[PDB]
């Protein structure tokens, strides 16, 4: 792999200080460590030879291959963070493969996308794992030393030529923290490719897993070297251990002045490494564009699938569903609809209790899985309006199924009027306020972007769309009058009195609470609130800038 | 300090095997470091050696001082476990003193009390932050290598002459777990005690701090001895290494396998040092009892003053309560009291709000410190009757503040019964509703334990006695009507009614909904659930054993 080399020359990077005259080279299959302790700034190193910073404060010549950072080069080029950021649900294979449907290109078959999608699991050993789900600390998956093993495995998918990693064993084991190392070595080595890495505190024979070295103490670096000549560079500064001891300890101890003096180290590196550094430095059309979206919202309903049944199918949600489903066919059972009072009585608790319930599981939504998008976008998988497009259509199908067994088991116990007219007529109310209740969370949970405080705020809109709804108080002090017709309650439950009842004098043979609004002008406030809070969903979530 | 010297000798520790034949001694003033892989079991030897194995599995002679387990020895012994369990909004200076009140004997002063718990602020280096709260991940508080040195604070109080830590640097920094190692090596050395550590994965020189060394390579011991001798010893049966590296780190590769062999250290061990250490091996009345009980009460109450405000005066349940008083006040503002269908609404609607509100966030206290009560129960600071009558009296006091901040803005703007008298029978009503509502969250968090498990079930429980309230159905099918006759939201609805109202001829100038029920009999029951939920939440918490 990688038949095509790469060069990496960052002439006197300055980042503004953090890092204050880092010259260096990195020729191709070199596995290279950047060594500091914590605070000397070499995740900001990495991030700014990557292509991260973007010369606004970084004022140095990140020059790749004699080049520039132009976009041509800049795919040839990974970073493995430090964080995974993974979806439970998926096996070990079908995560990688719905990554390489997204990020291969549109111009090959479906053919050599699995192909390169299963010889990267069987290139970083993961072909024991591969029907295994991933899981996180809730769901039992796999372990964290082989679930970094995805994350590399989703920047190989583009064959780069540059891999930059930063602090890959970081919680690790002592021997599984060996392995990883030792297969970034067999990239260098076997393959070609060129890996720069940052390990924070390597091991006895980690170390002598490395090629070269960089030593950064707070900005100007320490040593440039093949990392078995360090130990033999400092004892002719004058600078040796006493006791036996780790090569890489001693280093990192004089990284920040405990010696066996840190002046001294900056004065000697500009006149014995930098003047050798130096020298050698020099030397489609439209429907092209719309069968490209809906292949990106195919891939990302099923992968998605998983996830969204996982919010929606849980035991601690069907448990309040047939609890509400038994307590109403009991106080309600074999009703009669000469007592008008009790019948509007349940069917207000309907409208309760399907607008606090869509609206308080909405707002977890979008705040649960920003980190992910953030990602993957800036990453060219795909777009706002496709991974937007993908949880609105596929929470309207999953959503749509504990209503509808609520009102089967309920509406023959509690004696509603008979027929399959007035039953298919109440079916489709009670699901169009579902989705129009569904809507309203969405919104505050994408306009605010905090699970705990829109969980509020939506408890204060829905406890005034109640108080509202025309059951409690049946005269309104003439100053509140209008804050009904915003409510979402109002409109649904004056229709499902419209389909018990009728125009009302059927029951004659009690008139305000069969009043006037209309039937055709209560359906058409309820899309229009199915529409209108998913398109401001939509502008509160363009408004994050990556 | 320690001017009573402890020996610790514990021939033939088998455990069932985890533990197969450890034995060595460990001679007072001396610092002991147990190493071994992730797996080894060296975590069962410190608990085993402490005294928290009780001879059921444990088949060894765990003898101290040439004696045995007996609980006169035992009091000068500190077992410093691996998690810490601290409360957050005390500062460190406070969380020191609580901790010295409980701890120290009952026949001493409150002047050399707390002179004894500043001289351990000003020996562990805690005299920098002892104004400064503790926090956790959520508030910002201290760091997590001082937060360490508070867990050892706990354990110096008594002055124990045999203090066992289980891997006190974990997660420390490179240069804040070098300095505690220093302390430890300063206790043992400068005091005289006897400091018995198990370090994870120790440093270049972290390992020159050592006194004393164990290796254990799963079950059977490799080497005990004077940690400097270590790697003189292997070059003797002829294992040595090649390239410069951690002395530590050529132990623990000899411990599973990986030479520069596993099977010939354990016949090695048993012919050269096993010989050489088992020939040395062997040569008040009633006044007294009450007023402990209620000094437990008094400090337990004050120690935990500063967490019950943080539950019941965050920003988002003051929001909760300012919406609903203002959403009160304007729909129905100025209201007649002639119109009894809207006032028996208004009266109905603080019965549901004020017992879903206390009922909810009640089922989240004992879930949420239960690691803290059975560590600090079972040391002997305190009972569980003495802890939990802390939880009840100081929960009274806090939980009383809102509803009577809800009733007084709300009682004059909707124009309930003018006077001092009903005014205040109506407050009275509406707190002894909120004491019952409350003890019912109590109950069943504490037979369930699992906060997200009970939230669900205060859900439908709220459900059932809010439809059988007496509001909605007007008349119920007859088997259901013995339902009404245990909820909570009937008895203080009925009580509402009768002060607003009366016995309902005064307004006749609408009778089953200002019917008869009695109002002795419905205060009567509200003192039976606020007493009979108090109880099952002490019995549900008494199973738990340890």
């Amino acid at each position: 792999s990688s038949c095509f080399p790469i060069t990496l020359k960052f002439v006197d990077v300055c980042y503004r200080t953090i890092l204050s005259g880092v010259t260096g080279m990195i020729s191709p299959g070199e596995f290279m460590a950047v060594l500091g302790p914590s605070g000397s700034g070499k995740s900001t190193l990495l991030n700014a030879v990557a292509g991260r910073l973007h010369g606004s404060n970084l004022t140095g010549k990140i020059l790749i291959n004699d080049g520039k950072i132009t976009k041509q080069t800049l795919k040839r080029t990974g970073f493995v963070a430090q964080d995974d950021l993974l979806y439970p649900h998926l096996t070990v294979r079908e995560t990688l493969v719905f990554v390489a449907l997204l990020r291969l290109p549109r111009s090959l078959t479906r053919d050599v996308k699995l192909r390169a999608a299963e010889s990267v699991i069987s290139e970083l050993g993961l072909t024991k794992c591969e029907n295994t789900v991933v899981g996180n600390t809730f769901i039992r998956g796999i372990s964290g030393g082989e679930r970094k093993r995805v994350s590399i495995a989703h920047e190989l998918l583009i064959n780069p030529s540059l891999l930059v990693l930063d602090e890959p064993t970081s919680g690790l084991d002592a021997t599984a923290a060996l392995r990883l190392v030792q297969t970034l070595a067999g990239l260098a080595h076997g393959k070609g490719k060129t890996v720069v890495t940052s390990i924070h505190q390597p091991s006895s024979r980690v170390f002598q897993m490395f090629d070269t070295v960089l030593l950064l103490s707070e900005g100007k670096c320490l040593f440039v070297g093949k990392g078995r000549d360090a130990m033999a560079y400092f004892e002719s500064v004058g600078f040796s251990p006493a006791f036996p001891m780790n090569p890489a300890d001693f280093l990192l101890d004089l990284a920040n002045g405990v010696c066996q003096v840190r002046q001294t180290l900056v004065t000697a590196y500009d006149t014995l490494l930098a003047p050798q550094v130096k020298t050698c430095i020099e030397v489609g059309g439209i429907t092209t564009c719309i069968a490209t979206w809906f292949s990106q919202l195919c891939i990302l309903l099923h992968r998605l699938l998983k996830e969204r049944r996982h919010e929606s199918f849980d035991l601690l949600r069907i448990f309040q569903v047939v609890a509400a489903s038994i307590l109403c066919g009991l106080m309600w059972w074999h009703s009669d609809y000469r007592d008008v009072h009790d019948r509007l009585g349940l069917l207000f608790f309907i409208s309760i209790f399907w607008g606090v319930l869509p609206s308080f599981n909405a707002v977890f939504t979008f705040p649960q899985e920003r980190a992910i998008f953030t990602r993957e976008r800036a990453s060219g998988m795909y777009t706002l309006s496709s991974y937007f497009m993908a949880h609105v259509l596929g929470s309207l199908s999953m959503e749509l199924v504990l209503p509808a067994s609520f009102l089967t088991f309920t509406y023959w116990m509690v004696y509603l009027r008979p027929g399959i007219v007035p039953f298919l007529l109440t079916l489709s109310v009670l699901l169009l306020y579902v989705l129009a209740s569904q809507g309203l969370g969405l919104a505050l949970g994408a306009a605010i972007m905090d699970a705990k405080k829109a969980s509020t705020i939506v408890t204060v809109t829905m406890l005034a769309f109640v108080l509202t709804g025309g059951y409690y108080v049946n005269k309104v002090p003439s100053g509140m009058v209008w804050m009904k017709y915003v409510s979402t309650t109002f409109y649904c439950y004056r229709l499902l009195v419209a389909i018990q009842y009728g125009s009302g004098e059927e029951i004659l043979r009690e008139e305000e609470v069969i009043g006037d609004v209309g039937m055709w002008t209560s359906v058409g406030v309820l899309f229009l609130m199915f529409f209108g809070y998913r398109v401001l969903a939509y502008l509160a979530l363009r408004r994050i800038k990556h």
